[PDB]
């Protein structure tokens, strides 16, 4: 079994990763309350495990192995090791379905790492990238650009990782400019994921 | 049979990990933010509270926001916005968790300003936030030039004295209309809003306006702290 040491040595590695991840959490704290806001809270986190993928041809959803009675709710977002993954769409009381980020009726509001820029991004089916709303032709977004979760839809907490920026075009016809984005989770072949609670 | 048991809790502890990790690029970034706004000078009867666009109001015609602060949180009509580098704007409409903000760069906004150098005091009105504001039209016999700094005056009884608002971009005479033509650059960012200050200004109760040596010299005390 050389899975149990490679496993080892990978979670050994996290470690100066971690250390700085701390580091920022508590300036972080420190500039939240020099400028009178409330602390940032940490989430509660719960494994889960995908049973398996609903077979409907025209939408991308997977069933989980958790629901009502652990606490699963309507709107609760999902995450992998790499970003988010979806959000919870039917609870059954043992199970539950998610709706996956890249199904063409999934939106998340999501914001540029660089610049800040804020901007819806759609799925089109999960054989594509994800679809960002058109935006101004002189807007600077470039491909490789990370995208993370605003949390303005009071849904995601802001920061999660969504996707990397693939495409950027201009119309030149119609002035605007067209942006696609790849997921940063995987989002086939799914296992362990995350589901989050916002403190209280 | 703990040795695959074993790697199953590793393999959680490791996607636990991850998950921690995957905020770190979000962390850089608002920590950045934030210690640029704590560069806002600020004086010690001045209170602020940071407070989020969440998002902009659609309109071709008005250049507002909605900010994530309300009356729950003594968010006022009139109350000042700001960044550590300018005003940005004043709250025109309170909500009980938030409100909307008028930016100086809209053409329905203006504020009395002085200018650092010699004390001028105009009116500097928003043209739409594509341009840069407009001063109200002086007397030929102005002297107002490119680079000069304008600083709030308080005239208004709206925005604290000399906080930063723009550096003269535009000085142009009109011979045939007899007056001076005059265009400011914001001191703060306009584009892409997201951490900003909400400002209480220091009470002055029966104060009289400051004159303007008094803003100059609060002015300049401002930009001795930047
Ligand atoms: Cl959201
Ligand atoms: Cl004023």
């Amino acid at each position: 079994e050389l899975e149990n040491r490679a496993l080892r040595q990978e979670l050994l590695l996290k470690n100066s990763e971690l250390l700085m991840l701390g580091q920022y959490k508590q300036e972080n704290a420190r500039l939240r309350e020099l400028l009178g806001s409330p602390l940032r809270q940490d989430e509660q986190k719960m494994v889960t495990q995908v049973i398996s993928t609903v077979n409907d041809p025209y939408s991308d959803q997977v069933v989980i192995d958790k629901g009502s009675v652990n606490g699963v709710y309507e709107g609760q977002p999902v995450i992998s090791d790499k970003g988010v993954v979806g959000q919870v769409v039917a609870v059954a009381k043992l199970t539950s379905r998610v709706l996956l980020i890249c199904d063409a009726t999934h939106a998340l509001p999501i914001q540029v790492l660089r610049n800040d820029i804020r901007v819806i991004a759609a799925g089109n089916g999960c054989t594509d990238d994800l679809q960002l709303e058109h935006l101004p032709a002189n807007t600077d977004i470039r491909v490789g650009d990370v995208l993370v979760t605003s949390g303005l839809g009071g849904r995601f907490p802001e920061g999660y990782p969504v996707a990397v920026v693939s495409s950027v075009k201009l119309d030149t016809q119609r002035a605007y400019t067209v942006i696609q984005a790849r997921p940063t989770a995987g989002l086939q072949r799914l296992r362990y994921l995350l589901l989050l609670w916002g403190a209280d």
